[PDB]
């Protein structure tokens, strides 16, 4: 459970779904959450409001995002030397769409909403992802 | 994903579903089986074949086995103050059987067979278990 998670999402529907997919199935990694493109590399960047963010080992990754787009936020990612490494899956707001998304990106985007099903497939689509259930005091 | 997992079953399709389903669902907690009550006991007392077993964190015993039965193999594990402590969770074969067990054992049952959501629902219904996602080489 170390590695943390940043779901930049606008939809607060949509945020909740994953917050309690997380609570009720008990996922331990920490859920990080910006809602919108400037407030998502200000976490990356660690500036600002985010200036002690922990780097994420994830990030999820809507395409409507206001005041800076998806598109804007994933071409700042490639272009940073650092950032460029973490994994980054896309939403797409529909399998159809996921079909053409991944013709032209593959495994790194899934339909959203995330609950934990959704969730579960990211982690099987992600080579170096494991699951592993841990005891705790 | 440090506990080892015990799956006491003697259904050889049964046992291939929980193989199968940590296998595709990548949970790296290492998965042993047991075919019968004596093999069972022999794996949590470390003896014979299994002088190098691994203590179990979680035991998932069905009560129809040969040899030694459900019931013998829990009734020694609870007699024993090391093997007393081990979560153990009952299999039964309908969610109606399920009901009559929790009002006489709650949370140790679930139907079989142990796919993935259900493994899922058992690690719900364990205070101390938590699902990780770790990053790996």
């Amino acid at each position: 459970d170390l590695i943390h998670i940043l779901l930049v999402e606008d939809s607060p529907t949509d945020v909740m779904i994953t917050r309690e997919a997380f609570d009720y199935y008990k996922l331990l990694n920490p859920l990080h959450v910006a809602g919108d493109g400037v407030a998502a590399m200000e976490f990356l960047r660690r500036e600002g409001q985010h200036s002690d963010a922990p780097r994420p080992g994830l990030i999820i990754l809507d395409l409507n995002l206001p005041k800076k787009s998806g598109r804007e936020v994933l071409q700042e990612l490639k272009a940073d030397p650092d950032l460029m490494k973490i994994p980054v899956v896309v939403l797409t707001t529909s399998k159809s769409e996921e079909d053409v998304a991944r013709t032209y990106g593959a495994n790194c985007y899934i339909t959203k909403p995330v609950d934990f099903t959704r969730f579960v497939e990211v982690v099987r689509r992600i080579s170096d992802f494991w699951f592993g259930v841990v005891t705790l005091p």
